[PDB]
């Protein structure tokens, strides 16, 4: 793997590792996306695109006595095909800072590698939720046949749980049966914490009842909006390419440079598997 | 069970195992009525008929001090035959991808694979609840002789363990104890979720202290309905003929088209095992 | 033993390992009274007739500092014999069934001889709460000496704990102290499931708890009665001659027809020992 | 075949030939059926009922140079079932008879017995011809 050039660093095993230790544990803190679609792949190293299957529409089902009539496939009603864009950020490391965490005893400082993983992983959830105009990309709130709901006042007492109610219906309307998951932005998840009443337990806990994939939050849904989605790999991926990995990039004055980088992309096999509740 | 032709298709037997597997975890994740209802056999390939005996009504058991009297015979209700019907659906594996994404290092695109094992296990479901009109057959929510319960609102609190109670009377007045089990409509699911009096624990998990077979739900059972099922192979079983495998159908064009099938029925034994609450 | 032709039948021992098995999970499944009184025996065919006491009566004790004085013998208020009827039930594999497993491999429906197990059972439970007429037994509805408590409406809350603290205090007064034990209708048992109070659980968690031999039910008990035992073979036991078995008795017609038969009866060893609340 | 008790019965085989031999040429004067319609299988004892197609459809046949078309496949209209009644009849060989024949010669009265193969030869042509109401074969 040339492009990490990891012996061109002056770094020891002992000294690299704690970088890419602080860039991975500081993704899974912060990639909610993993935790509801499922990784595909990753995929041999940057490799360009993928070609993938839209299964739009629902043809009905076979029960025969024979077997008799073929109408009944999964009938891969459009073709598509993707690219896999780079997401990166770079961190940059003093060579004084180097030296005196060499011969002054101090630890190496590493407090930049985390920063540059959280905004490589804040970019990776805003691409999947929100895609990206100058590629293309489609998201969850932006794919075009996905089912909508109209957002209710979630300050009414019980007001999510019936509109999850709505939305766990139109994707049963869809013939997606569960498992559901759901990610909510952090002004109405602040409202699904209530006495939902005398049932007895909070509002969160009738949709974690409801939602059994789990209810999660996220920064890059702005605003009153939230998304339910039909987990499994038959209806969504997240194809990596490289998985997140730093590189050694070159000096620039003597202070080394490093990137983080990340090529992920959004296949939406399913575009009636989401429902966006807004 | 020789009919399906696992060395005419191009896959290997690799390729085989990812898309078995990629239909049984899809299987597993959605067949109730496997879990409430006793696996007659399976029988093995188009065992096309059973024959069955349905037990309805009553008639005295000797007692006497010496056997005297041949009166006392069990006789069926009616000698019975059921039809067992194929569930199948159909997903077409496209020529190209099977080298294109070979090369890519992907595996094979299971993804029609575990849709096509959804369809079916809905299918099944659909069966054995709701029965079939074309068929004939009738399911636990129309077979005639069953027991019925009138709901009550399940709006109010202990109202659903007050129906529960009604339906083990309706079943124990008949004699059959337990253990029973119940499967419910998601409408009235989402609402078994309580905490109970000062109890500090669920409704439904009375309900379940009580219905020590187990609570359920499947979207198939339309409306606020209920069934109490007194489990066991005495009572009910599912009817296997195929178990659930997949199927090559050759080429068409070039694309390859595999059928997903299983062949299965419901037999009720007992119309009086079962009641509703509807 | 030479009287069930374990050899005559036509079937393989495989079959006859089949159809004992399905006979012994549903007597186990349909008794209650081995749940509540012990078993004595089994004794075998031969035992017609078994001799008991019945110490109806109290008699002082002796208190002296010599213990010279030979009056304080306690008697037996009457003693008597009981004799043990045959119980049984006719149960007929018809004969092309046999060929469609010998050749068609679709096995037995032996659920013929598990309604027959279920109907012997069931007649054993009704000989021993309501002793028949005809033979002249009595049961623990129909003994004489038997305590009685004043049933209450028990569509009030907490009316069975009040009606149950009767009972037991009625069998504590006679000398008889727990494990008590209780059959209840079960149209009274379901209306023994409620919260009590904001006590944190059950009626029947109450009643279970006071009555520690636990709380069983049977649609055998005429409806709006109950039924308390003093435990142990003290008071109650049961005999057993020939313990449930499979008996055939030749072809009739060209069908086979198998006898499930039983010889037991209830000797109230200690007719003070028991009451009924109703 | 097992159902069919053949040894515990105390009649020889030189009297088994016999007996069935009467009852198969009985059924083969007496039968009109087996001429109009032919046997299918037998199948044995085993087989309770029995699928079969239902054509009951006129279409075309094929007729060309190499035959490109496939409109031309015969069509089941519906694949029905039906099952299998036991027609039987009963009689009595007495203990007298046996114990003759086994020291005396006298033949058996296998009249008898040909007089059982009658009477299901009639109950059998009467099911074909005339149907049955509770069974529901349509004849």
């Amino acid at each position: 793997m040339d492009f990490l050039d990891r012996n061109a660093a002056p770094l020891n095993e002992g000294e690299w590792q704690r970088i890419d230790e602080a860039v991975v544990s500081t993704a899974r803190r912060t990639l909610v996306a993993r935790r509801i679609i499922d990784v595909l792949g990753p995929l041999g190293s940057g490799v360009y695109s993928i070609p993938y299957s839209v299964f739009s529409g629902k043809s009905p089902t076979g029960i025969d006595m024979v077997g008799e009539n073929e109408e009944f496939v999964v009938e891969a009603s459009r073709r598509a095909t993707i690219n896999l864009p780079i997401l990166y950020k770079d961190f940059k490391i003093m060579w004084r800072d180097v030296e005196a965490d060499r011969h002054l005893g101090l630890p190496i400082d590493v407090s930049t590698a985390a920063v540059a993983g959280n905004f490589v992983a804040v970019q990776e959830d805003h691409l999947i939720f929100n895609g990206n105009v100058e590629l293309g990309h489609d998201g969850l709130f932006t794919v075009k046949d996905r089912q909508t709901v109209a957002i209710s006042d979630w300050n009414e007492t019980g007001a999510a749980l019936a509109d999850v109610v709505k939305a766990v219906g139109a994707l049963s309307q869809a013939g997606h049966y569960g498992p559901y998951a759901m990610v909510v932005s952090p002004v109405l998840f602040g409202r699904m914490i209530r006495v939902f009443g005398w049932t007895g337990m909070l509002e969160l806990d009738q949709v974690k009842a409801l939602i059994t994939g789990g209810v999660h939050y996220s920064n890059v849904i702005g605003g009153s909006k939230a998304v339910v989605v039909a987990t499994g790999s038959q209806n969504l991926n997240l194809a990596l390419g490289q998985d997140m990995v730093t590189a050694y990039m070159g000096p620039t004055s003597m202070n080394h440079v490093f990137r983080v980088l990340e090529t992920a992309a959004l296949l939406v096999r399913r575009p009636d598997a989401i429902c966006t509740i807004e």
